[PDB]
């Protein structure tokens, strides 16, 4: 699924994002838009042989379990292919365990080069 922005907004909203660990709406729709376009079924390979799954481009060497990514953790307790759901649920809660890591939304790498310190609430506005 391609998610509208506004659509993705409220999704993220009803799952708790808004000013989770202090990170507003806004912060979390752009993240999504430089990640995955707001599309549920992005896929990246990385050059270390794990992948990134989903909206939130979720990485297979920590989080998820894909069958393919030697030496790595599951510690969101999934199969990658969850990330990829119409349904965001998983995803926005793996999501809220590496925002809790240490690091912040640092951990995507887009939202360091491309949100972090612009106007991000102009991407929830507008919106109802
Ligand atoms: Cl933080």
């Amino acid at each position: 699924k391609v998610f509208g922005r506004c659509e993705l907004a409220a999704a993220m909203k009803r799952h708790g994002l808004d000013n989770y660990r202090g990170y507003s709406l806004g912060n979390w729709v752009c993240a999504a838009k430089f990640e995955s376009n707001f599309n549920t079924q992005a896929t990246n390979r990385n050059t270390d042989g794990s992948t990134d799954y989903g909206i939130l481009q979720i990485n297979s060497r920590w989080w998820c379990n894909d069958g393919r990514t030697p030496g790595s953790r599951n510690l969101c307790n999934i199969p990658c292919s969850a990330l990829l759901s119409s349904d965001i649920t998983a995803s926005v809660n793996c999501a809220k365990k590496i925002v809790s890591d240490g690091n912040g939304m640092n951990a995507w790498v887009a939202w360091r080069n491309r949100c972090k310190g612009t106007d991000v609430q102009a991407w929830i506005r507008g919106c109802r």
